[PDB]
């Protein structure tokens, strides 16, 4: 059988870019709770006892931004110098341009409104796994929160939450399909206390993270472990090492498959294309394989400011539909609303309360069964069977 | 014949995350010019009024990181609040580690030095326009140095630095190439002064910016055009719209085309691998389409921390090879040196004085002819006819 090998990465919840990710949308959380209509372009950025919070948002909402970056530190675990950031002491600048509402007087709506920018985004999915994810993303992103889990549960209290994982997949090429023979090699790069021996830490990643995460059926003799291959690593975090929001966007959706048009996600209320439209492209991407049409699937939209419409659909099966990619392309435009105000609306984007966007910003966008991401929920699709 | 639409946007260099870009690479520029193994990890972000540069820096250069700020911004455009940045007169906030190289005393080689992260990365190539590029990213990125050129030039002297493009083309897919038909949309949506009717910004966008940059065999009178849609667009750059590095890797590359491995460019020097690594494996997928391999190539590479060899490497022609897929794998890999070390030099990355990596930063790093773009030199390579 003729192979290929395709890798993908994840970063840990302590990540100095990810943990700006999780601030701006823990920001986005607070505002939407108390006003669904807030308006946030909240952009975060770290480096060593500093977390600054910046952009623009207008609400109604009350929201102690301060506070915020400090519990979401501290609830990844940056509790002192010594683990990269303290939570409770560590400087917090507050640089965001807040704003009320427009005050009006005079006697646009979701049907008829605009994009609130221009840009493009992709949606795919693939029959790999049950959740409809490649392999090399979902098992690179299962050992990130693996680690995540042992450690704030004891199994591992040695751990500490910055680290990186990343996974090599031998794949087979089925009529378009990808199907997934191995795993080839597998990294992992963890912060850890300065007490643990490699020895334990070496074991302890093979029994107590790896071994539960990845299917015995694609493991074997021959795939190769590289565990903290560069030493010691007790410095994490923002220490020495900046943070932005932004800058994990292949981790965040498809590991390097499908495509990407570029926006991030994090610190944008659903109003905006960026995060709505990539949504929406997931969920019909999602439904094309889910409803039988294709094995795997890439779905684009575009748009242009200020136009409700977009600007183009194309829908791509890699030859695995079972009907063609033009008919494909229909259902897809008749079963889905591309446009902005209905996209927020249909996937209950601005409902509050529920920490939604907060999920999102560690271990990826799509791929969850968790009810609060709506995109993950197929739509059923009538399609003129072959 | 059987057509599907693709989109691709570029934004001006006076956007606000684009100019964040430049910056970065203005000081990495700086430091190399002085230092050629300067370690840097500049970033960089904007709001109304502001400048901060942060991040980590080890060098033996002399560097007015303040001046490299205030300099880039002006030559830009952003001379007054008015256009969206006073270069002169803003806050510039200097928050970078800076350190000199280690003292140490005793008696790694770039043959044998292991790679400074982990991570993965993707070149792309398309025999659809001259320089190997997909034509949707081309259209847009032209369109965008176009309306930079005039307005400098004085020939739309009503141009202000910032703005946005995006151009959807109709295709073809002849047996995995990807054969242009037409120009479908495009959009500009550019900054201007206070004075230019919305007429005459249609009618110079038409006449000095499309139809010069827009072969005129994709245009026709059912191309849409959608010219500065959302009305005025007086206010720009970091005025109520923050900035940061590395939030535009998908214009910096292949427009939504190939594949992206997440990591961005700006304010990294070119011993780190989220760099050298894309710009050898976009030589190679160049190479292997210039040899006459494929008219469509794919490369991803993929690296440990701590270790020289990558990985994994894969090679994908979409059908288009002549010999098989894992025939030019073996080609590339042969031909290719892809340890850390070894890259840095073969693609002459540390040379100073040149500007090499500001010219990067705006406007893509593939696709150009400058010298200074030695990962756009293709190889020879051999090849066992079919
Ligand atoms: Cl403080
Ligand atoms: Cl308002
Ligand atoms: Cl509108
Ligand atoms: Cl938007
Ligand atoms: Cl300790
Ligand atoms: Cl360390
Ligand atoms: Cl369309
Ligand atoms: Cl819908
Ligand atoms: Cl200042
Ligand atoms: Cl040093
Ligand atoms: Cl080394
Ligand atoms: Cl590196
Ligand atoms: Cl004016
Ligand atoms: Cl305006
Ligand atoms: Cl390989
Ligand atoms: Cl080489
Ligand atoms: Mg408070
Ligand atoms: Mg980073
Ligand atoms: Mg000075
Ligand atoms: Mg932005």
């Amino acid at each position: 059988m003729e192979t290929f090998l395709f890798t993908s990465e994840s970063v840990n919840e302590g990540h100095p870019d990810k943990l700006c990710d999780q601030i701006s949308d823990a920001v986005l959380d607070a505002c939407l709770e108390q006003d669904p209509d807030s308006k946030v372009a909240c952009e975060t950025c770290t480096k060593t006892n500093m977390v600054m919070v910046f952009g623009e948002i207008t609400t109604k909402a009350t929201v102690d931004y301060e506070k915020i970056v400090r519990d979401t530190c501290r609830a990844i675990g940056f509790v002192s110098d010594d683990v990269g950031l303290d939570a409770d002491k560590c400087k917090v600048l507050v640089n965001i341009e807040q704003q009320s509402p427009d005050i009006a007087q005079g006697v646009k709506c979701p049907e008829e409104i605009g994009a609130g920018d221009q840009g493009h985004m992709f949606g795919y999915a693939t029959d790999e796994t049950p959740e409809l994810m490649p392999l090399s993303h979902v098992l690179a992103t299962k050992l990130g929160a693996r680690l995540t889990e042992v450690r704030k549960n004891g199994t591992c209290a040695w751990l500490r939450p910055d680290g990186k994982t990343q996974v090599t997949v031998e794949y087979y090429n089925d009529k378009g399909a990808m199907v997934p023979i191995r795993v080839h090699t597998v990294l992992i790069s963890t912060q850890h206390d300065e007490t643990v021996t490699n020895d334990e830490i070496a074991r302890d990643l093979k029994e107590h993270v790896i071994k539960p995460v990845i299917p015995e059926k694609y493991l074997d003799e021959k795939t190769i472990f590289h565990l903290n291959p560069s030493g010691r690593f007790v410095i994490g975090g923002p220490h020495g090492d900046a943070g932005l929001t932004g800058r994990k966007i292949i981790i965040d959706t498809y590991g390097g498959w499908g495509a990407h048009g570029g926006g991030a996600f994090s610190g944008k209320d659903p109003t905006k294309v960026d995060r709505s439209g990539a949504y929406i492209v997931r969920q019909a991407a999602k439904s094309v394989v889910a409803n039988g049409m294709a094995r795997r699937a890439l779905v684009q939209v575009s748009y242009a400011i200020g136009v409700p419409e977009p600007l183009s659909v194309f829908v791509d099966t890699y030859e695995t539909g079972l009907i063609p990619d033009k008919e494909i392309l229909k259902i897809v435009k008749e079963s889905f609303d591309f446009r902005p105000g209905m996209m927020t609306i249909n996937l209950d984007l601005k409902r509050g309360g529920n920490g939604r966007f907060l999920k999102t910003a560690a271990y990826g966008h799509f791929g969850r069964d968790d009810p609060d991401f709506t995109w993950e929920v197929v739509k059923p699709l009538k399609w003129d069977k072959p």
